């Protein structure tokens, strides 16, 4: 459990040292691991692959209980739509200053905010926090990123690929409007 | 052998504890592992990948000897059709109350019952047990699940994906009628 | 090295015991491992992935030196055609009585004989040994297996998938005739 | 760290011995490992998979700082184009005499020179060193390799697949001209 973490990070330390990365850079990497993994590390994909559909769906719904509550997207949504969304989400942690999205680039994923603050820059800046999502526009229109999104504070986010976005909207077509009104 | 199981489950215990899952939930997970793996755990895909075609086909035919005997589907079927089916099946264990299939959703797999009882709900309920299969309709018509299937008792089932379903019917086209009459 | 083998086979022994396979069956599996791996076991794909193109190509050409010499297919062929073929081949070992190919089934691979004897049955039987290949017909015509091929003796064979077969013929189009005359 | 290397190479030694490779060949393999891995070995793909987008992009930009400086390709290029290119590059080491590219074959990748000298042979020979790239022609025209490229000295190169080449040019279409003028 905690042994896996310390061993994995030692390898990371050796990697950074082998490539002679700068001190401050190694400190940034260190902080990332602590914030992201919290001293413990699991082969989740492996543990979840041992379970069945129902169990996996129960675990995701529980782990994301807080996130689902903050999101109006699931305001009064179909519980199965919620599950279809959650099971396809990928947990990611961002650091202050990080460029989550860069304007003019091809977008292949959107983000759901669990906890943290991001600045949307296209024009003047704008703030988005817990509950809200961003990066859905290019997913609907297939165009380029309509803005850059720099991380303001430590951000605990859940991303969704364009493929998974579309696969979920293939099963719940009318839930597409929710994303459209936010972007329209 | 048994060491792999206990080690894998300890990681599972740590995972559940790390995510502060409720007690009763951890008990449900515990029961699943015992029913599904039975105290022993093997990297089957790995062991089978070391063998050859014939050996793998012999093992599947033997391991599923009981299942093949209960199924009328293989009533008087071509032994090679049986093998083509077995090699593509995925063993799964379900718990009482579990939703194996949910009505109105996109279906991507069907199920063959080795041992257990399921309730088919669309209308009044219906029971299906050893030997029978379910979830084939959307696989033939490509529509939505025509009913929900909640697990009544511990169910030891073998699933078949739509792709594998079609791949097998590409090699044994006339065996498609068997599935159709059950659903017609 | 040899430790990896003994450990891997112990897991295999536990697997067979867990599934209560018959004695004679466990003996057949045992003989397979000894003939196929010869007491030593390597993560080849892993070792080869650490090397570069040239090294990997040198190793395959050396390991298959004997096989290339027995094959008229490479009679006076382009050395690069030989390499293109070798790098895509998969080493397989078959036991006496084994059905390598079954008539009327969809074929997805052909075989090159390094050492051993096979019986081609469609009509009366026919024998093929070192140097010769079989199962190319359905690969050229895309039809069904034109015959069954039961292993007569321990067979050390190298298989080639239909995809790899075609990919190699895309780069060496005229080498297709060699396969055609054998099947014509 | 260094333990992983020595253990991995011992397996390599056993592999070479198991296949009775010649002495000089085993010496060539030995030299490759030392030049390529430098006594240390990391599961990079694994370490990088634990990080996030930004961190991974920072690491690649730093590790390839020297390579980016030697390349005119990035003369005054968009920093994001540089990143898009770097993240898709695969580090490879070649030995003196090695055939990196063979004339008349289907090309599926191009190469960027970090350090070393190659001979381009189609006609008389030609030398290319640090900063320059080669093998882009067939990537633009989809034809066959217009020349062979034998490694003159130890070459530390970064390859780019045709798919990744095109994916990067889909996001930075006008950067295609840079490759064209070099090949025109
Ligand atoms: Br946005
Ligand atoms: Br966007
Ligand atoms: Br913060
Ligand atoms: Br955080
Ligand atoms: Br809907
Ligand atoms: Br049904
Ligand atoms: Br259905
Ligand atoms: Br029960
Ligand atoms: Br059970
Ligand atoms: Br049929
Ligand atoms: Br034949
Ligand atoms: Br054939
Ligand atoms: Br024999
Ligand atoms: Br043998
Ligand atoms: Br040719
Ligand atoms: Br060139
Ligand atoms: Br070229
Ligand atoms: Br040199
Ligand atoms: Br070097
Ligand atoms: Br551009």
């Amino acid at each position: 459990s905690r042994r896996q973490y310390q061993e994995k990070y030692k390898q990371v330390e050796q990697y950074m040292s082998f490539h002679k990365l700068p001190a401050d850079f190694r400190q940034k990497i260190h902080d990332y691991y602590e914030h992201r993994y919290q001293g413990k590390m699991f082969d989740e994909d492996s543990i979840l692959g041992e379970l069945n559909g129902p169990l996996r769906e129960e675990i995701v719904n529980f782990n994301c209980r807080k996130l689902v509550a903050s999101m109006p997207l699931f305001a009064n949504a179909d519980p199965n739509f919620v599950t279809a969304m959650l099971t396809k989400l990928k947990f990611e942690v961002f650091q202050p200053g990080d460029y989550i999205i860069r304007e003019g680039t091809i977008g292949k994923k959107m983000y759901f905010i669990q906890h943290g603050v991001v600045s949307v820059l296209t024009n003047k800046e704008m703030k988005l926090s817990d509950g809200s999502y961003f990066g859905e526009i290019c997913l609907l229109t297939r165009g380029r990123r309509t803005a850059s999104v720099r991380a303001d504070t430590y951000c605990r986010l859940y991303s969704l690929s364009v493929d998974n976005f579309n696969e979920v909207l293939e099963e719940y077509p009318m839930m597409r409007r929710a994303f459209e009104t936010v972007a329209i």
